[PDB]
């Protein structure tokens, strides 16, 4: 059985103001303990969990990110963070000698001029590139992920340009989740405009992950384009629910993959309870359920996929594993 991911939500607070996410603005109270964390970590060992990574709003936020890194460090995980880097160089060099693994940088345009746009925060896109170049530094895996979408496909060229030089080493562009209908007004432009993105030399210029962001087959491109539903785990089974643990630590809840996979006529919160009796238990039966629903019908009925995960369910398919830091 396979080294497995861990995603804590820490915290919905947030210091952006990004226009397609529900933390924008966020003051929450909520943050994640690290007396939770420490209760957490052996149940963690035992499921089979080799990777820890932070996530939430911002996590840079929560005062004891660097603490949970050392801990999950001592434990024998391999630490990440998702950050939308507006803090990261304060903190790197702490974080790195917490012993972080990897840094994940959200980046949404190819420059501040639209990054800082677009995520409303003056100084966000130079700090995350600033942050990426000394995570590389001091050793720190860096991935970049960026939702890409009407507004900023065109963009993707010149952001896969800058990713290059700056030494990131790994990228996730996957679309725009939202609500509404997302219609662009010439996909055979989009095209035009990222196929050479995916089809460059991976040894010259970073490839993203996974699936491309509108669909590697004419079905998929089809469906994307006109019915806004996302690229998602191909074949019979999405394999990421076995392979992936999302806590949402505010509600409190498991979910098996951190796009947290919800059924269509389910008012009931999602995922499975992340305690019960007030003790932290991981792969309850309630969440063997759960994970088990989307296993067969995640390929069917989840809208909103991210292409990173795609495309490790479909390497566990067709090759029956994923190398480290595929997701
Ligand atoms: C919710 S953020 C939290 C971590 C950190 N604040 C950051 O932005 O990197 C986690 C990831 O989800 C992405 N995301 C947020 N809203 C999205 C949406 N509506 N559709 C697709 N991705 C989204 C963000 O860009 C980010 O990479
Ligand atoms: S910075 Fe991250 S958590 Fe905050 S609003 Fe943007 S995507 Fe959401
Ligand atoms: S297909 Fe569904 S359950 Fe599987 S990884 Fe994608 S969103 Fe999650
Ligand atoms: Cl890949």
């Amino acid at each position: 059985t396979r080294e497995r991911y861990l995603f804590i939500r820490l915290l919905e607070a947030c210091n952006a103001d990004c226009f397609m996410c529900d933390f924008a603005l966020s003051r929450d109270t909520f943050r994640f303990s690290l007396e939770d964390f420490d209760e957490l970590l052996p149940r963690a060992v035992e499921a089979g969990v080799g990777y820890i990574r932070f996530t939430g709003g911002e996590p840079l936020m929560h005062t004891d990110v660097a603490e949970l890194v050392r801990r999950g460090t001592d434990a024998g995980m391999k630490m990440s963070i998702i950050t939308n880097g507006m803090m990261l160089p304060r903190q790197i060099e702490r974080l790195a000698d917490a012993g972080l693994a990897q840094i994940i940088v959200s980046l949404d345009g190819g420059s501040a001029a639209t990054h800082d746009v677009y995520r409303r925060s003056p100084g966000m896109f130079d700090n995350g590139l600033r942050g990426l170049r000394a995570a590389a530094r001091l050793g720190v895996l860096p991935r970049v992920n960026s939702v890409v979408g009407p507004h900023n496909y065109t963009e993707m060229p010149q952001l896969q340009r800058v990713l290059t030089e700056a030494g990131v080493r790994q990228w996730e562009l996957s679309a725009l989740k939202l609500e509404r209908a997302i219609s662009y007004p010439d996909p055979d432009h989009v095209r035009a405009l990222c196929d050479p993105v995916y089809d460059a030399d991976p040894e010259h210029m970073l490839v993203p992950l996974g699936k491309r962001f509108y669909g590697d087959t004419p079905e998929e491109q089809e469906l994307y384009f006109s019915d806004s539903v996302t690229p998602r785990a191909s074949a019979p089974l999405c394999h990421v629910v076995d392979d992936v643990i999302y806590l949402d630590g505010k509600y409190g809840r498991a979910y098996a993959c951190s796009c947290l996979p919800h059924r269509e006529g389910d008012d009931e919160p999602g995922g499975a309870p992340l305690r019960e009796d007030g003790v932290i238990r991981l792969d309850t039966p309630a969440f063997r359920t759960h994970a088990d629903f989307f296993r067969t019908e995640g390929p069917r009925v989840c809208n909103g996929c991210s292409t990173t995960a795609a495309g490790y369910s479909d390497d566990i398919a067709r090759l029956g594993g994923v190398r480290p830091w595929q997701y």
